[PDB]
């Protein structure tokens, strides 16, 4: 028993399958605790989850201190090189501040529950790191990592065009508003969801002044045409360019 | 898709709906509407509901949901799907 | 007015162009510069698609 339990529970494949089964179990418990009401004291599930977060923080501290350099500033540089480690630190920190907010009372509680939710995001994305044992999925996640740089470009170019319609749709349709921050929400609200489908068919070309709608403002006939040019230039000119750029790049990666 | 799709689904069912007794509809509401937005319908009227204008009160600071869903629609409908485009293309001659 | 109203419109058609001129400033970058290079080369391919 002693040798087989100690050999087996120290084979690195076995301790891997511990750590990933425990991490899936944490994901399921944290799913439950985020999609249930939460009373003033924490529940049992939340205690197991916060225990996971703080023990993970202790183990991070363990291996920061147990790193190979002798100087402490040297080892904190050693740990701040690798990417997933620094994202662990910022997320364990932000779960810690969610805990300190949610142990309080309202209005801080609803904010703390939102902080738990934005942790739910990142603790999902860490499964991409967890899926690095597969010889078939490891390359796919590495590919995604290479395609993100190409995205940085497309996104920038898109901004220029979206914003261009956004400004024009905002001024030509809406003629006489007062200085307010809703103009920015409308600048990126209506001409953004159009690149994925919904063209807002009612919102575009409403009939004006006939039983009565208000008499349609200035020269607002131009908004469908520059809209048409926008939908061509986004959905066909760029997205398709991005297909091409991914295919060329994907081959090498 | 399941990992990124689940991420947004859990997040949207936890921001928007803040107080529900545990029930099996919650998993359906995760695996509902987000999955159907990778296919063309963004569920536009559900997204940015008008709120607190003389309607039921604002759920929390629910401004996270359109933003992270915008990031999700970019990640889902552009990067991943275009990755499958490229993957199919380069394996295609090979097979 | 009502020229004022129409004087508002053709200001707004201008910011379409002056946004697109920021593509020139994106040209100086070592990497964004080549991406706008390919956009003009693909635009002649679309001109044939817009007729078909
Ligand atoms: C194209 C993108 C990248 C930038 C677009 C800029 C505008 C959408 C922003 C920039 C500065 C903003 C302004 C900064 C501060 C204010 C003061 C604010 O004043 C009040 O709320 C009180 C007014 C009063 O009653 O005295 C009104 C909104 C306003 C004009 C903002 C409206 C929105 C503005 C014009
Ligand atoms: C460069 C790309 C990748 C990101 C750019 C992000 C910004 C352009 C976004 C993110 C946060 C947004 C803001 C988030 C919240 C608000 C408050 C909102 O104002 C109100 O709700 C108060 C006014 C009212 O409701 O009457 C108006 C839109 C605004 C300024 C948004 C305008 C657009 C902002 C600055
Ligand atoms: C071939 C591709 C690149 C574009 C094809 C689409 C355009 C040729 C269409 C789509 C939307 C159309 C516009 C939709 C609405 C109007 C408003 C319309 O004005 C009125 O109806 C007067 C006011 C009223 O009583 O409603 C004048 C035509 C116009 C500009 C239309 C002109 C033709 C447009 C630009
Ligand atoms: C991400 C996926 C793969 C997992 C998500 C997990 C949850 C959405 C599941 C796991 C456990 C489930 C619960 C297990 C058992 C029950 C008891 C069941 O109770 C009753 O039907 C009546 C109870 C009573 O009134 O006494 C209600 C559904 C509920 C809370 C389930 C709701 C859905 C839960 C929370
Ligand atoms: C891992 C991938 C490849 C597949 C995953 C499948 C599951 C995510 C699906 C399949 C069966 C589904 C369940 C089938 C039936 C129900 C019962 C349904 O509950 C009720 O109808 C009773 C409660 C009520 O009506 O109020 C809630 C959704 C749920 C749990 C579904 C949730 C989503 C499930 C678990
Ligand atoms: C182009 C890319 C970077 C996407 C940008 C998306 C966001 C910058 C936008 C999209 C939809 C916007 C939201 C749409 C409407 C509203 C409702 C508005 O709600 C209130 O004013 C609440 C009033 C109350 O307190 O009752 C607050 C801003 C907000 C959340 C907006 C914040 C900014 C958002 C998230």
């Amino acid at each position: 028993l002693g040798r087989k339990i100690y050999e087996f529970y120290n084979a690195p494949i076995v301790k891997f399958w511990f750590y990933t089964l425990a991490y899936i179990g944490y994901l399921m418990l944290f799913n439950y605790i985020v999609l249930v009401k939460m009373e003033r004291w924490p529940s049992t599930q939340e205690w197991i989850v916060i225990s996971y977060i703080f023990t993970l923080g202790i183990e991070k501290m363990r291996e920061i201190l147990m790193s190979e350099p002798g100087k402490l500033l040297q080892k904190v540089k050693v740990w701040l090189q690798e990417y997933w480690n620094v994202t662990d630190l910022i997320a364990i920190l932000l779960f810690s501040v969610g805990m300190i907010l949610r142990l309080q009372d309202q209005p801080f509680r609803s904010d703390g529950r939102v902080i738990y939710c934005v942790n739910i995001i990142y603790w999902y994305i860490r499964l991409l790191d967890i899926f690095g044992v597969n010889k078939y999925l490891g390359p796919y996640v590495m590919m995604i990592g290479k395609m993100m740089i190409d995205m940085m470009y497309f996104v920038i170019i898109m901004l220029v065009v979206l914003m261009s319609f956004g400004v024009a749709r905002q001024a030509i349709l809406f003629p006489n508003e007062e200085p307010s921050w809703k103009l920015a929400k409308n600048i990126f609200y209506m001409p953004y969801w159009m690149i994925y489908g919904e063209v807002f068919a009612d919102q575009i070309d409403p009939p004006c002044g006939q039983n009565q709608l208000p008499p349609c403002k200035t020269g607002a006939w131009i908004v469908p045409a520059i809209m048409a040019c926008y939908l061509l230039v986004a959905n066909i000119l760029l997205v398709n360019l991005l297909i091409a750029v991914f295919n060329n790049t994907f081959f090498e990666v």
